[PDB]
């Protein structure tokens, strides 16, 4: 997913709230609205690869793993081996 930051002012359309946990694949763009004059409350709309504006809420559980998971760029490394010395022929 690409998290997007806009400080652009117009009247923000997004369709209300919605806390339906979203496919984590699907997901193509995630927008932060802040608080803006012109839109009505704090919006962040997902944008999925199948083209549907969803609309949800920034106070959403799941959400703010996705938020917290975004600002992690550096991973752990693998040093445990998921093959292990199998049996022979």
């Amino acid at each position: 997913m690409i998290l997007e930051a806009h400080y652009t002012n117009l009247k923000c359309r997004c369709s209300g709230v919605i806390s339906t946990v979203v496919g984590l694949n699907i997901i193509d763009r995630i927008q932060v609205t802040p608080p803006g004059n012109g839109c009505p409350k704090t919006e962040v709309v997902i944008w999925t690869k199948m083209k549907k504006v969803i609309c949800v809420n920034p106070r959403a559980k799941w959400l703010q793993r996705l938020l917290r998971h975004v600002q992690s760029k550096s991973l752990s490394s693998t040093p445990q081996a998921p093959v292990s010395k199998r049996r022979a022929a």
